[PDB]
């Protein structure tokens, strides 16, 4: 071994630890939205369907416990 | 190529990868009811020209083997 390789590794270290960086959170702040409201969209099928059909509002909720002739 | 690019993908995928399905059977169970009653309901009007007329029943079948002036 001798210092002209060691000096030259040295300075490619150097040269390489000087990559830049852009942001990178406005892409998930956006992609977060993207899927909040493609997930909470459908509902207003659901609604509008219960609301023509004959049941009132106020019995319409959410989960997974069947449904029935009077609830959805 | 380096780790943040990647690490930003692979999180928005695991976000994107979260949307909500809700139920789509009963609306084809219903719409399947709203048919068949559609179409089998206008042959009431047939058996009761059928039965006004002079005819009578029994004689009064479906298919398409044409008509005469005894048999519907």
């Amino acid at each position: 071994f001798t210092l002209i390789e060691l000096m030259i590794v040295v300075a490619i270290i150097g040269i390489l630890a000087a990559i830049a960086i852009p942001q990178y959170q406005n892409y998930v702040a956006r992609s977060e939205g993207a899927s909040a409201l493609a997930t909470i969209n459908p509902l207003k099928t659901t609604v509008e369907e219960s609301l023509s059909r004959g049941i009132a509002g106020s019995k319409i909720k959410i989960g997974t416990t069947a449904s029935t002739a009077t609830e959805t």
